[PDB]
């Protein structure tokens, strides 16, 4: 099997969500919102180091459809097959007396976290159906898209008077506290600020962002899901953060963004062998991401793709967050004529690779990758998509 997976269009997700809502609450929902998943083109394990990242939002998205309530109740239904039980859930709005807490089902910890830290009041209660085409925990940020869709819904109930970064950070806080995943800010930011036909260069120190056109009929972004997820993934992520902090402290730096590749080379003995390799990835990856944005600006897909491949080797050998399945998928992809570059994307230890290629080479690329992969790969061909949006029903 080597054809791209169906990507449900928005009209399909809306129809499903409204049918599930009518059938469950006996009336037509009044509001719809959505927020997408994402793929990171380059700039991996840099966001929590205040570095640069270059993601784009995907046509895979999460949809909320719902209505405000007057009884201070939050009533949730999700139609997503792989969400853990129960898929119906209710709880009253938190107060200074009773705050929400992480519990079961896990998929609602994302919604609760966001309601809990939502910065404006008064928030009414609401009824809402959650649908999503983002493969749950597939490495394309299903949780961030649920958080951001929830945030975008709350804004319709109680407008915040805030900024995009504040919203991303609310959603990042929910991830940290209600899901126990100490992520950076990239996934929430792109889900919030994506735009069709654009990648988003995010400066995670200044919080400056740039919408870089990424729309060329002859260019494709191929996402390949390894469909494996090593247990190591969850546990090594904080180990990598902590190794990064060690090097930053040793160089007297607020973060590794403040550390130049040449300052690192000059301070080997102040840090371990492993910590040095981890910082060398991060420092070089920040520089590669800036160079990739420039390459994209001039339409230099060959240079962009070479930087991707250097990003992969750095992640495999210096940061050690790849795995044999990702490495095989990358090497397979790079043997296909028309492919500019390929690399793991997201956190690592499983999940997806991202491949930049000539659009006409996509059918060959998918066949060749599948035939040279010991597992069962899944594929997405995605254009750069919109971030969070609202449709009044
Ligand atoms: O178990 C893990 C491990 C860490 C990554 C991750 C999860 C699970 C969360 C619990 C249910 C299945 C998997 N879900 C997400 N994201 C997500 N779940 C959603 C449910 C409905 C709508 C949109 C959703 O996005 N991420
Ligand atoms: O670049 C690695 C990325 O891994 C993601 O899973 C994480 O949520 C992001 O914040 C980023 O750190």
């Amino acid at each position: 099997h080597h054809a791209a997976l169906r990507q449900p269009q928005v009209a399909e997700l809306l129809a499903e969500a409204r049918r599930a809502f009518r059938e469950e609450f006996g009336a037509e929902p009044e509001l719809a919102v959505s927020a997408p998943g994402r793929v990171n083109l380059i700039g991996e394990h840099t966001d929590y180091n205040q570095g640069l990242v270059l993601p784009m939002a995907l046509e895979l998205m999460t949809v909320l459809v719902g209505s405000p309530r007057k009884d201070g109740l939050v009533s949730l239904l999700t139609t997503s097959e792989g969400a853990d039980e129960p898929q119906r859930l209710q709880f009253p709005l938190p107060t200074a007396q009773r705050s929400l807490e992480p519990g079961t089902p896990r998929w609602a910890n994302y919604v609760k976290g966001v309601i809990q830290y939502y910065p404006a009041a008064p928030l009414p209660g609401f009824s809402a159906v959650v649908v999503s085409s983002v493969p749950l925990g597939g490495g394309l940020s299903s949780s961030a898209s649920l958080e951001v869709a929830t945030y975008t819904f709350l804004q319709q109930l109680c407008p915040d008077s805030g900024t995009i970064a504040a919203r991303a950070q609310v959603c990042q806080q929910a991830e940290h506290s209600f899901a126990g995943m100490p992520c950076g800010i990239m996934d929430q930011f792109i889900s919030l600020m994506g735009q069709k036909g654009h990648a988003l260069l995010i400066d995670c120190r200044s919080l400056e962002t740039s919408l870089v056109p990424l729309s060329d009929p002859k260019l494709a972004v191929l996402i390949t899901n390894s469909n494996v997820r090593h247990s190591l993934a969850s546990s090594e992520y904080p180990v990598r953060r902590r190794q990064c902090e060690e090097v930053a402290r040793a160089l007297g730096a607020a973060s590794l963004r403040e550390v130049q590749l040449e300052e690192l080379e000059a301070a080997r003995d102040l840090v371990s062998k492993e910590g040095f390799r981890r910082a060398r990835h991060v420092v070089g990856e920040i520089r590669r991401t800036a160079q990739a944005a420039a390459a994209l600006r001039r339409g230099d897909y060959r240079a962009f793709g070479r930087l991707m491949v250097e990003s992969h080797r750095s992640l495999r050998d210096d940061y050690e967050v790849s795995c044999p399945e990702l490495d095989q998928l990358v090497e397979a992809a790079l043997a296909v004529p028309g492919v500019y570059g390929s690399r793991m994307t997201g956190g690592g230890f499983g999940g997806c690779t991202v491949t930049l290629l000539e659009a006409s080479a996509a059918p060959h690329a998918m066949r060749h990758i599948q035939e040279h992969y010991g597992g069962t790969a899944t594929f997405y061909l995605s254009q750069a998509a919109d971030g969070a949006k609202v449709l009044c029903l």
